[PDB]
């Protein structure tokens, strides 16, 4: 089997992408941030404290035919950006793009953090990090997309996102019109949990490319691109009047900058993101000083190459015996 589904920018920064991802019987259809960083399927729901609900479509196991309340499950998950969320777990069907999985854990939200109140664009996540991190205690639930593996043509499913526009998910099978030249793979340790991959080395604008190990993770539910400080001093020095603030939480640019590309290697291959894609604009409305895209992992404790990284590419999480990722330029 295969699904397709579009995955659409909740914002003009492209702060995050949102995929209508299909639970119960009827159908409910919720709109759900799919996170290569995660590992769970939670939801805003019937049972959410009603104050942190605040616009999101909410999934109701009650009117659900197919939904069962798995006993004794709870979650709890805490994000590397310090929102959070907690509830218990029902098995329900799921699909996404003509994709479906029958007894998927569909946890569901008892309690949000504010960001996630505040966003109401977001009806909840679905995690498509390795299961090892799910947090479904006392028993440890699947991912949508290990539920869906073996059922699938090819045990993969691929990251196609937009640029200010819509984008595709694809389970199944790699649509070889998606991207320009060849896909490269790269090796994945699974040791975190993460789709984790060494880079191999950078650019920042026209310079040359500077060969060096750089390990991360592949998460299309961060916005930005985390990388060592040295490496995102060297890209900011490029741009007149950038620097890092403290009060802001981050490198700052002048709104009027044109920023330089940035490159980044998968192999003896290379993937440009353009300036453009590094601009996430005011900091706050009407300010000149523009929040940029790619930003210090110091303290993060992991370099993240983010949705401001993966949108440059068509990304392949192959979830073979032995998994790989593979970039290709689009």
């Amino acid at each position: 089997s295969t699904g397709s589904a579009t995955t659409t920018p909740i914002d003009s920064l492209d702060d995050a992408y949102i995929t209508p991802v299909q639970i119960g019987t009827p159908a409910q259809t919720l709109n759900l941030d799919f996170d290569t960083g995660s590992s769970d399927l939670w939801v805003f729901s019937s049972e959410t404290t009603a104050s942190e609900v605040d616009g999101q479509t909410i999934y109701t196991p009650s009117k659900s035919t197919t939904a069962k309340l798995l006993s004794g499950a709870t979650w709890s998950i805490s994000y590397g950006d310090g929102s959070s969320s907690s509830g218990d777990v029902y098995t329900d069907t799921v699909s996404v793009g003509g994709l479906t999985v029958t007894g998927q854990a569909v946890e569901s939200a008892k309690k949000v953090s504010s960001s996630f109140t505040e966003d109401s664009t977001i009806d909840g996540l679905l995690g498509l990090a390795f299961s090892t991190l799910n947090t479904v205690s006392p028993t440890q639930q699947k991912t949508f997309f290990d539920n869906a593996k073996a059922s699938l043509d090819s045990p993969v499913f691929t990251a196609d996102l937009g640029y200010h526009a819509p984008g595709t998910y694809n389970f199944g099978f790699i649509d070889t019109t998606a991207y320009t030249g060849s896909i490269t793979y790269t090796a994945v340790s699974t040791k975190q949990g993460f789709w984790e991959w060494t880079s191999t080395g950078y650019a920042v604008g026209s310079g040359t490319f500077k060969s060096t190990s750089i390990d991360g993770i592949a998460d299309t539910g961060t916005t930005l691109l985390y990388l060592p400080a040295t490496v995102v001093s060297a890209y900011w020095a490029q741009v007149s009047g950038a620097k890092s603030s403290s009060s802001v939480g981050g490198y700052v640019f002048p709104c009027s900058a044109t920023l330089p590309s940035f490159t980044f290697g998968v192999g003896s291959a290379r993937i440009v993101i353009p300036g453009d894609y590094i601009d996430f604009g005011p900091i706050s409305t009407g300010s000149s000083s523009c929040f940029g895209g790619i930003q210090s992992s110091a303290g993060i404790g992991i370099n993240i190459f983010g949705d401001v990284a993966l949108k440059a590419a068509f990304v392949v999480f192959n979830g073979a015996t032995t998994p790989t990722l593979g970039f290709a330029s689009k």
